[PDB]
């Protein structure tokens, strides 16, 4: 459980001009989380860019984050595939690294059914001892891994919790419901994150952190500790990066503010996403300035 | 033109029991869709489980569905990816392979903006001599290739045509009026592909063209000819395919149909695709029967 | 035939005060005449039917009737959200004078198949006029699907459907369950030319209102097979099929009625309220692109 | 106080003929009293307020507050799309004895976020009586977002929101945007609890007509901070949370109230149709499931 709760940063992979991941950039991003009190990394998650790394990268970038943590900080690597022969060399590839859990979304773009998602993670689970958290994010895969399916595979021995990231705040008493106390339900979706932490939810998945560390930190300990009024004062601060931050595909707008507060040397990312737009700067800046960051 | 236009198959990779390419199995396909008039074949698509085949089995497959062909049936091979380099890296990998063209799917789970999708696109068709069909299917990708983008993209030299999927009828005339008259318009939509054509469109890539090859093909050459009537009755024959080859996840309705007609030799595929339901076999054979194919 | 073409779903012109402005609805019947329209759908959404209480929504199909004076059909709106209240307005129009009634499936109590079927079959059986069912889920929170359109078909007075999903697909599922003269009118001016190029017979249409002339032709054209020459019509009416729509509708079509003379004022009931500078702007930038200002 | 807890969004129950049965509403009014339901709403979406006209609306509404007898508070539904109309009906129940009015967005004509300011503003002004906002853009075509309820909440007499989007984001861009006493009211009996549980006050309830002891103890228990116990209880109830809307509302809820013995008959108006033998066996069984048969 506790490791798994509270404020989990989904970090950039920060790059350099060439879009090759930046190890100066990662240490001094890895510093700022442990002086922040952030609870954990995700690793190559969604804004890590594990779209446009391959799995030689990706796997670097782990390692490479594992390194620069030095015990310091959890990390938690992204093990996604939509292949699920190819979600278990990934999760293999980590067995022993030192990573505490793997972050495991639902297959993309081939729509697998209820029971091909429960086949799906049920084989990743048979094929290593580390924590597996599920991670449901239709708008992204064009797939909904529902509550009942969530059920089934809690049961599993080391599938120990999922970042709900619909915005669909139902999920959590509907989950909740259907599994064990020690079940972790965390937030994939900054902007409702605060309202989950309140039904239940015991963190969040946070893109946010990646610029509000300390902010986003006492947020969701205010939250775990039912200071829901203080909590929300921070969430009012941070709402418009919450919102912003995706305003151009993330993690456009978060590796810019990243590189603007001096947390990166580079904002450059690899195709198909492209540099901000000016309107994105704008709106980016007035949100960092509405934060107090800026 | 002429080439990228009526009944093109998403033909099914048909396996084996452990999940490997069946050739005895592809090459009944083929000389099937040789005999029936198919216009050509779309290898490693969504019904070629391009999501489960690694980079290499799925050159493999193209090159076996080429070798097969042996010049008799156009092959067009999928080359899509959510990472622009490694989309030119597939498409390298068929200059020159005989392929006359490319089918490229948006980006799928990183959500590129509209100048994402124009850069993403336009870098590849730039590393190729091959014909480029673009290929919008929000439902499965998260992301929508709007008409002004196709307009765009429309003036990039090896950018012919787009494989419309949203099932949105209204894209026809607004794609159609931002490009040029030999730019080629294709239903990637089963059920709403007749009213595609009706409208301006030149075909359809077809799931059900696997088991209906000469039915669809007979449809798209009386539509082209403006039989809309006489279309309509083979439209109405094959509906209940239309729509019940996607009652459980494609392509694992169409696999178990393939199979009932004798067309290979086993229905299986790749986690996450998982067997067809008792539920979803009767329902795919009532529409087997209803087209007058059992 | 008289159920087919541009039919005007036309607005209700009102004076300051709200009330119906004979004058002003004169001169959009006698436009209505000069430029062709097959047809005037009176107090339809369009017509502000939300506002008018009854006897004002009877007046106002009597007044239209009348001012038509033969020269022109007349369709009644006569939908409501209780059948009782749909037989009732439908027994008023019984022997007016207009050739046909237009009812929408009913809004906020979200009936089911077997609900909108006992209704538009009680509403058919009270009347000997022509009945065209009406399906706008956008606005009623209710979706009349094909099937339950083919059951409705079989009832001798009902004899078309207003299609204003902008779904095309409803198209051909609705006429292959009906018969030949069964009526598909789109109810979407910005898909109608679609709709007809799969087989629609016509359109009732807001942009009719200021484009009258532009829209005869191009569903005349449509119905002759034309379609280059019709698509080139659709091409210069786009932006008002879509700018007619920038604010909530009659907002739009009465500011543009005004700004092109025919109506004396764009008054409107609450809950609309007058067209914002920004409104005014988008919707005379699509006036001048179909070549009206 | 009086707007906060359980309120019961309650059938007119009817006799065979559809008119309203006085016998058959004095036993839901005791029973409300009985179960501690915090106050009533007359004749909004689950009363059939789309099928009564205004004056057999009125008499509901007066019937409802003269059984209630001081007992428990009286909300009279007075939603209505033209302003004019939302005005009068609301004049009606001036000094009735109705402590307030529940006043739906206008269905239908699908107003601007300006033309819900302009139409809530307007009926506020013609009345004492506080004015109870309620979205439900699945009925009604339209969404009353947080930005204009924080305008309106501005205006003495709106002092609260049903919110039945089933949004629970909304509770808190609410909440932030009004006073501390702008009450926030559940229109969504399956997330209610959720909607306390992020600082809602209350539902409007279709499920508190046949488990009114349950509703109450729920709302109360999530009020004090008891939410493993108000789970218990939504459990048993999330059955009939979402099979009372297996057919269209409030068809399941009448069939229940009959086969509790609440009310003589089922009966409802057109176009609202009998249960289905499905439906019959859904319902029964989600009773089962709450203890209640
Ligand atoms: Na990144
Ligand atoms: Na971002
Ligand atoms: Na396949
Ligand atoms: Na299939
Ligand atoms: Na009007
Ligand atoms: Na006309
Ligand atoms: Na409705
Ligand atoms: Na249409
Ligand atoms: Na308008
Ligand atoms: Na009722
Ligand atoms: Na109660
Ligand atoms: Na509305
Ligand atoms: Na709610
Ligand atoms: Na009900």
């Amino acid at each position: 459980h506790h490791m798994f709760t509270g404020s989990i940063v989904a970090i950039v992979t920060p790059m350099d001009e060439k879009g090759n991941v930046c190890r100066a950039s990662l240490k001094k991003l890895i510093d700022y989380h442990v002086a922040s009190g952030t609870s954990a990394i995700v690793s190559v998650g969604t804004t890590g860019e594990s779209a446009t790394l391959n799995h030689d990268e990706h796997a670097d970038v782990v390692m490479m984050t594992l390194d620069l943590a030095d015990g310091r900080i959890p990390v938690i690597a992204g093990t996604g595939a939509n292949a699920t022969a190819e979600a278990i060399s990934l999760t293999q590839r980590f067995n022993d690294s030192g990573i505490v859990g793997c972050l495991t979304v639902t297959p993309y773009y081939n729509r697998p059914s209820q029971e091909g998602l429960y086949q799906h993670f049920k084989a990743i689970a048979e094929h290593t001892d580390l924590p597996q958290i599920l991670y449901n994010v239709p708008s992204r895969t064009g797939c909904d891994l529902l509550p009942e399916t969530v059920g089934r595979l809690a049961k599993v021995k080391n599938i120990i919790g999922i970042k709900e990231a619909t915005g669909n705040l139902t999920r959590v008493n509907q989950i909740k419901e259907l599994v064990s106390d020690d079940f972790v339900l965390l937030s994939g979706d900054d902007a409702s994150a605060l309202d989950f932490m309140q039904l239940g939810g015991h963190g969040v998945i946070s893109v946010t952190a990646n610029v509000a560390a300390r902010d986003m930190a006492q947020m969701c300990k205010l939250a775990a500790e039912g200071h829901f009024a203080e909590a929300r004062v921070i969430n009012q601060r941070l709402m418009p990066l919450h919102n912003k931050l995706f305003v151009e595909p993330n993690p456009i707008p978060v590796k810019w503010a990243c590189k603007e507060l001096g947390l990166v040397a580079t904002d450059t990312l690899r195709l198909p996403m492209t540099p901000i737009t000016d309107s994105g700067r704008e709106t980016v800046r007035a949100a960092l300035k509405h934060a107090g960051l800026l």
